[PDB]
């Protein structure tokens, strides 16, 4: 065995020649081809042949790694990845690597040969091994995963300029080869173990580039024609109207590209910019037009009647006793009765909605408060409301500084409404963007100086006065220097001026003029960085609503607000009348002057 | 060679591959010989003198470089572990990098005395950035955290004992039975060893370092602060048993100064540090003018 | 601790290395001397 590995890394047949007679007479698990395959520079290995012959003349081509790093690895796969378009074409004509190595330190593309080809850019290979004599490859067959050629073409994508061109055109390649060997199947319908399609796929992980190239692709050849999404209507001029399919991105069984791409938990790249692409932005801005605005007004117009109601009940409460209070004949009292029972009613369907969501999406704690900011507020003033109502029939009077809590955060989350008009939406986003990001870390600088300085005051002060020589009451004197009403001489108690007067002007200083200024000139870098992010934010808060009404609207209506229309496209590559949920859009190009055919109607 | 390197980008190209053609001829030469061990009379190697002077170029050509000839190999840094498909995995020397017995590349970098031109620019090369974070994420985030912890509980400790200071009297105050002028005793006690050994260690920076005045307030703002903290702590104490009621006007100002350095401690995290850099600067340069 | 290779003298050129890894799609595969004969 060793004199056999020695000879197969000097690429010397002498010893193996002379050996052959004599065997003839007579944890890693890697075979001799294997080991030859391995240490072969640029084709220098020629022992490969004569060992194959060999054992034809005396099962070994299979031989394959049993290590569970490498389980599974043969021949072939060394072959495909060391690019030997001969060599494979050898090996070949006289498997899975289930080995961690290539499961989901390593390399994925899949788990078989005609994967690995495709993922590589062996264009030549994969059709050699998709239409090999000796042996074709299964273009339709599954890994463990259950990802197919498609599914690890997805996967391989990084969003890369160079990657994403490779895949897409691999993966137009593998489609349309597969439609010319195998017209009857449907590839792209195919799902892994998870569910996922490739588009479902691509729209999930976030590779933007394959979707892009996925959803607006339109193939002219008549042999291969059905394999498009996008489509000419007509043309007349410089002035042409097409189609978009539109098959899984308004309703699919398992899951739309629409939702898939709303509904994701922000560990996504870019569900911002996922949404721009060509019919997608058009489809939900039909759908707001069409049937959303209205309810979304609605709406709007429902929550203010019951803040409204709210306000008014909160404001004529019942001031003399202990609650609960009870009814009184006037007609004052049964108004500011029902106005209570609407204000709980509220209250209780918040809290039943929040927790609906929060079951349904259960969100982590890193995006709890980056995605879930309306909800998680909504919910918190349910939350208020319950514990008031429960303090106030428990005969406690502290209800009302629960009550008073909600009642503030009631009117301050009118602005989730603001997501209705794009510049008041773009406004309560970066609200709630600056709320998050810079008033933590101002507060925590801030807090530090103030407290150090009060607490310096505060021990110099002795108090012999106001009792000013409290903790409380010296925070509160120099946070009120912040808010432009400080006094500077507050107090006397104390036996040193000249370092109480330092301690001020030096607090002065320091907090108001310099990190008041700071986080002036923070907030506007901030305001510079992301004025266009936060359209894109607004955009995926408006999708979420138009999904949101859509599927509370179902119930109603479930496909009476169907987007798009009905159209023949074309005929099927067996049957006829290719029929499929378009949606059309028009389109004027002067620069190219009117070269090109396949215009689906004789008459614009 | 690394002496005239001026890192203009012609001036690097050239300066760099002088040093190969320079390197390889030596080993073919003499192979036995280890040219880049040698040292001047100060005692820097040239990478340690690319280092120490600036010269961002040939240091990044040095710790990164890999010939691929077979003639000449081992005088390569950055090696290739394996490769498979579009993923390979390599390796780098950390000769003289991490640990050496003159002095590594990463202390000569950091401890600059900021005439160096491009010491900020200078950790950014392949394998010092990583090897940083390697470092902090391995076993120094948690001393540091521990470091935090325990310089919260002594101001907070500090703030208590100040807080109920003695106000009837002269010092220095006597003791008392009660278990409340135990508590404080040992406030007092534990405050006042903090304060000796901040001073020690501003001490002992300073000796070690012997920084200009120029860059003293640009390079050591936060040992300054804490030495000033401590010099107040100490003068506090030579007037409280100099039977003065002054101490009290050095004790508070060592407070507010304590919590003030807490900031300090705002570097183990990106988004505050920053924050922390940044008012340092303004406070060092706008506010004079 | 890892053996880079051979000294041009003895051997076993052992050093304190540093591993990192990287993928590059653009250039495909074109070198020569990986250390190591299997990744
Ligand atoms: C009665 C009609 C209720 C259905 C409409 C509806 O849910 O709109 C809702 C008002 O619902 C209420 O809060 C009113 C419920 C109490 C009725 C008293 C007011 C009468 C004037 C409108 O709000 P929404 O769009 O359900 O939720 C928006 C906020 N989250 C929960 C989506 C984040
Ligand atoms: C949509 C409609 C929204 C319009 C909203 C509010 C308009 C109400 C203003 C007119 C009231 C003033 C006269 C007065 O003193 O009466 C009060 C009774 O008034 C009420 O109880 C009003 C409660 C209305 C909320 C339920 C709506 C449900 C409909 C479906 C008795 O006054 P009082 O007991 O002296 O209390 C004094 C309280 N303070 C001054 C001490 C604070
Ligand atoms: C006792 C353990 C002391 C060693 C830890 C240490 O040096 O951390 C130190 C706290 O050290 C103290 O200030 C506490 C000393 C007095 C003990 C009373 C508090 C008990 C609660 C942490 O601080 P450091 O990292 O030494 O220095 C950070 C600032 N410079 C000096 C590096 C600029
Ligand atoms: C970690 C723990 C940190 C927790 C920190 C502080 C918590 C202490 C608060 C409780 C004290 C209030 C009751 C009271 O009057 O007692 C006081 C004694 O209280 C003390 O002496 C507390 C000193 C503690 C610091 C040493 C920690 C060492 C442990 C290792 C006596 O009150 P008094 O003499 O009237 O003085 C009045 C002073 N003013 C109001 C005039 C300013
Ligand atoms: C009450 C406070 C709400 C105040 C809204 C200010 C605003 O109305 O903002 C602009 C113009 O919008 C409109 O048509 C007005 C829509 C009217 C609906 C009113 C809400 C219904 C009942 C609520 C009570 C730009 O945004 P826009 O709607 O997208 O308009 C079209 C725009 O010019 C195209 O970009
Ligand atoms: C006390 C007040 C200190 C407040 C810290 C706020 C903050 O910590 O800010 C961000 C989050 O970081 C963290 O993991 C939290 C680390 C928790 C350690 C707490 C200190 C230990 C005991 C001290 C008392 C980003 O900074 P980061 O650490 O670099 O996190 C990773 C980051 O997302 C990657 O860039
Ligand atoms: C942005 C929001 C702007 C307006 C929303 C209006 C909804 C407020 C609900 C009414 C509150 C309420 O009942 O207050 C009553 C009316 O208060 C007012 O003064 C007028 C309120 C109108 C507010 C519009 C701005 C109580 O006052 P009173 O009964 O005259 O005297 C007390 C004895
Ligand atoms: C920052 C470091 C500055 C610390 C300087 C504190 C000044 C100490 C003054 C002091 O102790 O005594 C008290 C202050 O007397 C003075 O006038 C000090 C003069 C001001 C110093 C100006 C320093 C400018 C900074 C005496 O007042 P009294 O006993 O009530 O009569
Ligand atoms: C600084 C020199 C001020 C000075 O000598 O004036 C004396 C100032 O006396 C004081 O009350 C102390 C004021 C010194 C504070 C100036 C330092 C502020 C800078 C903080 C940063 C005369 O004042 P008077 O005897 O109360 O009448
Ligand atoms: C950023 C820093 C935030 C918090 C750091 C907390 C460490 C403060 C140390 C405690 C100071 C202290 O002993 O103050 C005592 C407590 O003072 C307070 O009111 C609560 C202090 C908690 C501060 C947290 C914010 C003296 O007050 P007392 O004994 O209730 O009445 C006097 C007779
Ligand atoms: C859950 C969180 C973060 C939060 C809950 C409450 C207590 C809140 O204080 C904060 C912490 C705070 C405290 C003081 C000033 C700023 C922030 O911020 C919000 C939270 C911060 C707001 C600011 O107003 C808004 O953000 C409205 C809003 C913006 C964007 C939206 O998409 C939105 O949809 C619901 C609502 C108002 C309060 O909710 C309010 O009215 C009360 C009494 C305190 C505010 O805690
Ligand atoms: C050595 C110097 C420059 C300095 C020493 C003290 C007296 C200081 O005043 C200054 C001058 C001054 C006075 C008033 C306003 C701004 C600046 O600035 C600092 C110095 C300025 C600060 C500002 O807070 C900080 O800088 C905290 C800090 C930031 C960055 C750090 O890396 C850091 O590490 C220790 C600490 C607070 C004081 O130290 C403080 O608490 C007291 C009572 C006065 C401030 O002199």
């Amino acid at each position: 065995r060793r004199s056999i590995f020695d000879a197969v890394a000097q690429s010397n047949c002498q010893e193996l020649e002379s050996l052959l007679p004599f065997l003839q007479r007579s944890e890693t698990g890697k075979t001799c081809l294997l080991k030859a395959m391995l240490n072969l520079h640029n084709g220098q290995n020629d022992t490969i042949a004569l060992l194959l012959d060999v054992a034809r003349k005396t099962q070994f081509v299979n031989a394959s790694y049993t290590d569970s790093y490498y389980k599974g690895q043969t021949a072939l796969h060394i072959a495909i990845e060391r690019r030997n378009m001969t060599l494979v074409t050898l090996l070949v004509e006289n498997a899975a690597a289930n080995g961690d190595f290539f499961k989901k330190p390593g390399f994925y593309f899949g788990e078989l040969p005609l994967s690995l080809a495709a993922c590589t850019n062996q264009l030549a290979i994969v059709k050699f091994l998709l239409q090999n004599s000796w042996q074709p490859a299964d273009i339709s067959a599954r890994d463990s995963v259950g990802n197919t050629v498609l599914h690890a073409l997805v996967e391989v994508a990084d969003n890369t300029v160079d990657n994403t061109k490779f895949v897409t055109s691999m993966y137009n390649e593998i489609l349309i080869l597969g439609a010319k060997l195998h017209p009857t199947l449907k590839l792209e319908e195919i799902t892994n173990r998870k569910g996922l399609t490739p588009l479902a796929l691509a729209a999930s992980s976030g590779k933007i580039g394959v979707l892009a190239y996925i959803l607006q692709r339109e193939i002219h050849e008549p042999e291969c024609r059905h394999l498009s999404r996008k489509f000419t209507e007509w043309a007349y001029g410089p002035v042409h109207s097409s189609l978009y399919d539109l098959s899984c991105i308004d309703t699919c069984e398992k899951n739309s590209v629409l939702e898939v791409i709303a509904y994701s938990s922000s560990e996504t790249p870019n569900r911002h910019d996922m949404l721009l692409v060509e019919p997608l932005n058009r489809l939900l801005q039909d759908k707001w037009d069409r049937f959303v605005k209205r309810i979304f007004y609605f709406n709007f117009f429902v929550y203010c009647l019951y803040m409204i109601i709210f306000t008014a009940a909160a404001y004529y409460r019942p001031v003399e006793g202990l609650p609960p209070y009870k009814l009184k004949n006037t007609v004052g009292d049964y108004f500011r009765v029902t106005g209570e029972i609407l204000s709980v009613s509220g209250g209780v369907y918040f809290f039943f909605r929040g927790i609906q969501y929060f079951l349904q999406r259960r969100p982590s704690l890193k995006s709890l408060f980056v995605d879930s900011y309306s909800e998680i507020l909504f919910f918190v003033q349910s939350l208020f409301m319950l514990v008031s109502v429960v303090l106030y029939f428990s005969q406690r009077k502290e209800y009302v500084a629960s009550m008073v809590f909600s009642l503030a955060m009631g009117w301050t989350n009118m602005l989730y409404y603001t997501r209705g008009f794009q510049q008041m939406g773009i406004y309560a986003v970066m609200i709630e963007k600056m709320i998050l990001r810079d008033l933590c870390r101002f507060m925590f600088v801030y807090l530090v100086f103030l407290f150090g300085f009060s607490t310096a005051v505060v021990t110099l002060i002795e108090d012999g006065g106001n009792s000013y020589n409290s903790l409380y009451s010296t925070c509160l004197e120099l946070f009120k220097f912040t808010i432009g009403m400080g006094d500077l001489e507050f107090t006397e108690n104390y036996d040193f001026k000249a370092v109480f007067i330092i301690l001020l002007l030096a607090y002065v200083i320091l907090t108001y003029i310099l990190l008041l200024n700071m986080l002036i000139a923070l907030m506007g870098e901030t305001v510079n960085k992301i004025a266009q992010e936060s359209k894109n934010i607004w955009k995926l808060q408006r999708a979420i609503t138009i999904l949101d009404t859509e599927k509370s609207f179902l119930k109603c209506m479930r496909k009476a607000f169907r987007s798009g229309k009905l159209l023949q496209v074309g005929f099927t590559p067996d049957g006829k009348d290719d029929y499929r949920w378009c949606f059309r859009v028009d389109e004027v190009n002067w620069t190219t002057w009117n070269t090109n055919v396949g215009i689906i109607n004789e008459d614009p």
